[PDB]
């Protein structure tokens, strides 16, 4: 039965938008609908947040809890002048309010977006050091997300996250695949990506960096541009974030909180090959996927940097074995689901036969129930005790 009224809050990885851009085809249900409406038709308010999707976690963060209470997105003036970028971005009128008043939210995130949650979460909870010291040091102003002591995330849930990282980035030709996965993207919301469209349609949010696309360029040819910048080639960027190393070093520091439910769901659609240990892609994934990511991504060893065969299930774009939770370089704990949720530790809630983009719609798959899917979690989440107690 419903325990909370918090609002859900969802949130895109590498590849995401707006609610109104891409001519409204949208990231959360994608060819199957509007995963959004289907949650407020259902009684649970539901909003969605638009972040930089080639930005680090950190900047997204940033955004976000800016985009959450309304404000000028503010990085932060030692990390700004840690990377280079400008220290202010862009103004948001703030979802919700409510949130500077004592109240919460459920954050349901999809791949790198979990990585965003978590340190979201770290972030509004202890701040950070480095910042405040920043800031006592050089008599600059501070954030408010950097002070720590913010209680507004009841419970964040993962879906298809790397929270290790994931191998597809050891790809020697990772740069332009990973573009061209931006424009398969385009290519599923009906959008060429040799067409210099007048319309906005796809904002990567690059105001810190002072990037966009300009008039007269496709995206093919701003892809070209946003290789060569720092957003690709900086460690302040998804990329290294995304990687097996850049997400060991997040997770040193982004720990789970003792006051937080965390639930985490993996996704594989392969299947594994008898005489080489091999994992190839299921009939139904995405094309893009099937033929540039998966072959890589089910053979792809390295001794060295840990990856064995534990990593080779994957979901045509991130490794299974990376999502139920953070674990290198990490502390939290992770629990299987057995029923109950707890607090404070990742609630392993299993995998689900959905590659990648099936599992918010944007490559269809039509044995995958995806409003049922939701609307679980929804009413899962709804249930979730404010403050549980102990028993027998
Ligand atoms: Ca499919």
């Amino acid at each position: 039965s419903r325990a909370n009224d918090a609002p859900i809050v969802l949130l895109h990885g590498f590849t995401g938008w707006g609610r109104e851009e891409m001519f409204g085809f949208k990231y959360w249900g994608g060819v199957r609908g509007d995963i959004e409406q289907w949650l407020n038709d259902n009684g649970y308010r539901t909003y969605t947040l638009a972040v930089g999707p080639l930005s680090s976690n950190w900047d997204r963060a940033c955004e976000a809890y800016a985009q959450l209470v309304g404000g000028t997105v503010d990085y932060g003036a030692a990390h700004a002048a840690k990377h280079g970028h400008a220290r202010f971005g862009r103004t948001y009128p703030g979802l919700l309010p409510e949130l500077k008043r004592g109240g919460r939210i459920h954050i349901i995130a999809h791949s790198q977006g979990g990585q965003t949650a978590r340190m979201l979460v770290s972030l509004l909870e202890n701040g950070s050091q480095e910042e405040r010291e920043y800031a006592k040091a050089h008599n600059v102003s501070l954030s408010p997300l950097f002070e720590g002591g913010h209680h507004f995330v009841l419970s964040v849930t993962t879906i298809a996250t790397p929270h290790d990282g994931t191998t597809l980035v050891n790809m020697v030709d990772f740069t332009d695949r990973f573009f061209d996965l931006q424009k398969a993207v385009l290519k599923a919301a009906a959008v060429a990506s040799n067409v210099p469209y007048t319309s906005q349609v796809y904002d990567f949010k690059l105001d810190q960096w002072g990037l966009r696309r300009q008039p007269g360029e496709s995206f093919d040819q701003y892809f070209e541009r946003l290789k060569r910048s720092p957003v690709w080639t900086s460690t302040d960027t998804a990329r290294y974030d995304l990687s097996v190393p850049g997400a060991e070093k997040l997770n040193q520091w982004v720990k789970a909180s003792p006051n937080t439910y965390y639930l985490s769901f993996a996704t594989e659609r392969t299947y594994r090959g008898a005489l080489t240990g091999n994992y190839y892609p299921e009939l139904g994934m995405n094309a893009f996927s099937a033929v540039v990511c998966a072959p890589f991504l089910g053979s792809y060893r390295n001794a060295t940097l840990g990856i064995d065969d534990r990593w080779l299930e994957n979901d045509g774009i991130v490794n299974a074995f990376s999502m139920n939770g953070p674990k290198r370089g990490s502390t939290d704990r992770i629990v299987p689901y057995d029923g109950t949720i707890k607090k404070g530790v990742w609630n392993d809630m299993g995998t689900y036969n959905v590659d990648h983009f099936e599992v918010i719609g944007v490559d269809p798959n039509p044995l995958f129930d995806i409003r049922a899917f939701y609307l679980r979690l929804a009413e899962q989440l709804a249930s979730l005790q404010p403050h549980h107690h102990h028993h027998h």
